[PDB]
């Protein structure tokens, strides 16, 4: 089978299931939604909210960027210097780990997600509590034997669309739905067994290294944000379409870093060569070949993405300041979680040339006012966004607090089983979400806490606990006993 | 009074505090004398109490110098108190003349680092400040407290044991935990000083009862 | 010719000269500038520092606020009461003066500035040391004869941009350059003859009246600051765009006060009617009509602005406290120098409603942290800023001390003739500068004095007496 699907070459026929037409989001009250409120993303031809295209068409729209021409690679000397600097810092910080067992790799996976190719069954359906059995068991055992033998396996990725709350413009106007990459159980097991040590050792130093993957906002947030606030200037590039715009060469540098620091370097070398090779994405009708972009399906991919992000930032700064990367890195504090970043630095950075180098690398940094021009740098960390939270500070220190709009949103929407009509009210009685919302509203002051408490009392009096004092829940969420 | 009002049994703590802060009866061996002022540093919680007193005094001086509300000082400042030991960081333009003057007016005896009389010095870096017998240092990995080299050599020269009369007696009793702690504290000074300390510990270890790579022990003491 | 320029009506064609592309600031050493240091403002299309807009565009950006709707006028009863209180205090304090001659008005002017319309010639070019001659002489004589006749003349103002040191964000980021109003020589002479006596009488009592125009920080500073420190609370609103936000009605009340206290009230009435009428500003291309704002070109404009500042402040305080303005003024001490203020008072002031009343009047008070909210009030005069000095006090008394950043700044930049490249080193002409800097650094202690003295020696080694700290300290404090 040959041809071209969405501008990307075709490799084989598709074994993927149909795209999901259901949502996990339920309404909390049968009352009419406020105007301008957020709703679950488009659900296909069966969605009674609008008459839109097929989900296949939306997936083609989301797959178009992966065919787009790439940007320029950073200068080779700068790239080599920054990659060496990053690797040296990780050597100085990371404690060597022992290799992961097959059982540990099998127990590291979330059993509530799909197994991917070729069975597409929820992992928990073939889980015994100790190891895998049945179809998934044979898949895992074959993957493990190929891993131990140092033999290559070709990954098969499965395309999907992300169910999430989006602004109504993404439903009633230009319809958009975010693209998700699911991976196959064999590749999941191989990547786990290979890079579990590296990712775990990186998590153990979630405070000392900019790859903030695994941090706890309530516990580890304040330290990271105080370290950021030790610096004069602060910025957030807020990239648009981060994964579609990545270059496989930068990801290869990141993967080389990840391999050189792993306890089994040859096996991780084979697994990384399989991961970073031209990827086979299953869009349902065909299995197509995606040569560029980021394959965001593997469990460790976030660390990889974050590492690549790190490299790019340093390159730009080293290209702007022309000073050594280690000097930049001791005069700066970075925070990276995939596409999300916060960059704090003492260096006087020419934001014009910084944005120029970023756009030259193929990235798409955006200002907050959505106007073209160089990026903004501010002298305070207050207001910056990281991990969907806003960075705030007071006499007690820094913290991340969810914005008020998200509070109202979680009061309007609750998660549940998959259904067809997003406006159905869930009868099945959610108090943990209410307590978390109460804390997040406590971090906004007594007024908003009083409002949210009124709404929580009104919502909990139609179903199934008490409302604490503002000061008690505030101390509970801020300083946690 | 603050400590009592915040206690779960305030009426009992009131009596206990009134007993603690009354004129104290100190037994100097020959007589039991009455000390009406000063700090009775015998009780287990006295470290908090003294520290709390320190807090009060500091805030008072700053509020006497800046004349802004104490909460304004405290949101524009960061204090660290461990009894007599303090670190004061602030964004306020502080007249160190009036600050030291108000401190000395309260009966306190603040001293410059150069041991000369005059007003206190304020610096633009936290580097060099002392807290809990440690020096505050910072690098690309963050801030930390490092024991000075003199104290390391001192703990290499002296060990704790049972009470004796001639301090120059050598203890035959063979101290691995203290030696490992010294190794860690010496790692923070660089590979040169770490090698020196490693030579000294090895030389003093062939008379009793290994020496890790510098980077490993450095990682262990910095990031555990 | 009709139309709309920068949101403001167009009246005629522009006779103004091109905007200056030069700066008076020179670097003191060829060394690299410190990061984040201040630099002369944007110099136009010829400025090699950035590729920016035309100076015409930045001037349009600065003229945009003058077309914006004004704020609300204070309550009429409050306004009348405070104006009566202010005028009565000035009557009780000011010594009556003799009218000014044409010669005195001509000799009061700064001869190093442009004559404005219609010749745009530097005053000193037609100055003999006694009177004006030539074109400027005819202009001055016509202005004087129209003054004596009680006939009106319409002033023609000339727009310009201010050469000054600005933070790099105003050059390498959003480019901004402050707007200056120059006046024409005829209006200068008329306003001088009209309000010279009043301004002189105000200068003679620069301590007892809040209009601090003419004071000397080294001589008169300590007394003013001690009387200020006699009070419990102290504040400085630190207004942004003071002149753009003014209302012509408030300026009319202030001008009525200034006229009623002048020795020639009818002629000063005519001159004020000419000054506060819709102003003709020459932006180069057109002469536009500015109906609101403050025409900041005349020699007495500083006193007028300060009087307006006084009026507005008293109005706000009386609207919040509801006590009589004279009661406020005996329970408070004000210091006004145009847009600059120091307010000391014993009244418990609700800063929320105070800031609310200020913003209702069109003013733009700003916090030190640049955050929105009510104004901050402190219990000590230390730290307050007045005339670019910080107010400090010690066992010897109060004084005004130049900030440390300003010291480093004057160490980096020196004034000289106008040139195009701000980083050219000036080859000397700074003898009276380094010693003053030495004194201002002496007021910071022996450490900062030692650092500044090292820098002064290392720079003076390019040109060729560094006293003891204590001696120069005595000289600047107690002379």
């Amino acid at each position: 089978p040959s041809g071209t699907y969405a501008g990307l070459p075709i490799a084989d026929y598709g074994d993927a299931p149909p795209l999901s037409t259901k949502t996990m989001f339920w309404r909390t009250s049968p009352e009419k939604l406020p105007p301008g409120a957020w709703e679950p993303a488009y659900l296909g031809s069966k969605d009674e909210r609008v008459d839109g295209p097929s989900l296949q068409q939306v997936m083609r729209d989301q797959l178009k960027p992966y065919s787009e021409p790439r940007g320029l690679l950073p200068p080779q000397e700068i790239l080599d210097a920054v990659c060496d600097a990053i690797e040296n810092r990780l050597e100085n910080t990371l404690e060597p780990q022992k290799p992961w067992t097959f059982k540990k790799a099998c127990e590291s996976l979330d059993k509530n997600t799909s197994s991917g190719y070729p069975y597409h069954k929820q992992k928990s359906k073939d889980w015994t509590g100790s190891a895998f059995i049945g179809d998934l068991g044979d898949q895992a055992t074959h993957a493990n034997n190929m891993y131990e033998m140092g033999k290559s396996m070709r990954p098969i990725y499965t395309a999907a669309l992300k169910d999430e709350l989006v602004k109504p413009d993404k439903i009633y106007g230009k319809i958009k739905k975010r693209l998700l990459w699911g991976s196959d159980l064999g590749t999941m097991i191989r990547a786990a067994r290979a890079f579990g040590p590296f990712c775990d050792a990186l998590k153990e130093t979630c405070i000392f290294n900019p790859i903030r993957v695994g941090m706890s906002m309530n516990e580890d947030g304040p330290f990271i944000f105080a370290r950021h606030a030790n610096f004069r200037y602060h910025m957030d590039a807020d990239y648009t379409r981060w994964d579609s715009t990545q270059q496989r060469a930068i990801l290869k540098r990141a993967g080389d870093i990840m391999v050189r620091l792993s306890p089994e370097p040859d096996l991780a070398r084979v697994v990384m060569d399989d991961l970073l090779a031209p990827s086979l994405l299953d869009v349902g009708d065909y299995k197509i070949v995606v040569e560029e972009g980021l394959p965001s399906g593997c469990p460790c991919t976030t660390q990889l993405n974050s590492l690549a992000h790190w490299i790019l930032t340093l390159c730009a700064m080293v290209e702007v300041t022309r000073v050594d990367p280690d000097i930049v890195m001791q005069e700066s504090e970075f925070s990276f979680y995939g596409d999300d970043e916060v960059v704090s630095t003492n260096l006087e950075l020419d934001m014009v040339k910084y944005t120029m180098a970023l756009r030259r690398y193929g990235l798409l940094p955006t200002r907050a006012d959505k106007e073209e021009g160089p990026l903004e740098r501010r002298q305070t960390l207050q207001g910056i966004s990281f991990l969907r939270r806003a960075i705030v500070g007071d006499q007690f220190g820094w913290y991340g607090r969810l914005d008020r709009a998200s509070i109202d949103r979680q009061l309007l929407w609750t998660k549940g089983p998959n259904h067809q009509n997003p406006f159905e009210t869930l009868p099945g009685h959610r108090p943990s979400q209410l307590m978390a919302l109460l804390g997040e509203a406590a971090m906004h002051g007594e007024k908003y806490y009083r409002t949210v408490a009124s709404r929580v009392s009104k919502e909990a009096a139609q179903s199934g606990m008490v409302v604490p004092r503002h000061r008690s829940v505030l101390r509970w969420v801020r300083f946690g006993t």
